[PDB]
């Protein structure tokens, strides 16, 4: 039904999340990004369980340019292994998707 | 033997109208279960310019064999022309969670 | 290693914190991202409830699924807990690579 596909990626902050988004729709990398703010991060680290705190974003692009998203995203991100994951889309409204092809 | 189940997700303009939405959906029974995020923002461009909007993220939970109807009673009754209706796959879940979910449509 | 993402709701804080510390611990788990201030909407013998809720977004391979979602039912203070896996078609490899060396 459609090669659309959603990138998660954890910023930081508000301000990264903002301009890493801002930054691949200039690009047209991606045709649109949700922030989701509020949250927090666990995970292992030498032995220690961190927390930190982070904003989840999802991105809306294509397979086709999954991974010149995830590349610019990454050049761009603080990080230095930051959480790039694409998760497939296997339906969606026709308008809203001829839309995001559009935007890319 | 449970049917193939799906994580829908669309954005309301405020809680108000998220709510409302999820409540119609849920009524008419085509989603088992929706989680509303408020807060959010939605980032996008429009007309040539960079567009920022605070939003609720929703993300619904239902069966492929109701997703077309889900869609299509969201976009009927949503604020705008062409609201974010996008399907994700669920490959796998609890036997029970995923039983009360279709039970539940 | 073909990873997931994994979604599981929390009706509080604390819980939470305590379900991600555990299946992290347990190397079920790689991270777990905590999203607050949530709502589920749902009906319950014949009725509409709302619950408050944490968002739990939690990142394992296909390996572990299984043992991921049986800890945290088990875990878990509600008997049927939302527990629902996502696949993950692709990723940038060091985060792959690492996703999986931490489990």
């Amino acid at each position: 039904n459609t090669a659309v596909v959603v990138v998660l990626c954890t910023a930081p902050d508000e301000a990264t999340a903002q301009d890493l988004a801002a930054k691949v729709l200039a690009e047209k990398l991606a045709a649109c990004a949700t922030l989701i703010p509020g949250a927090t991060s666990l995970y292992y680290w030498e032995g220690k369980l961190e927390q930190e705190y982070v904003v989840q974003m999802i991105l809306k692009t294509t397979v086709s340019h999954q991974q010149a998203l995830l590349e610019c995203l990454k050049s761009h991100h603080p990080y230095q292994t930051p959480e790039l994951l694409v998760l497939p889309v296997t339906h969606g409204d026709t308008d809203y998707l001829s839309w995001l092809n559009a935007s890319l």
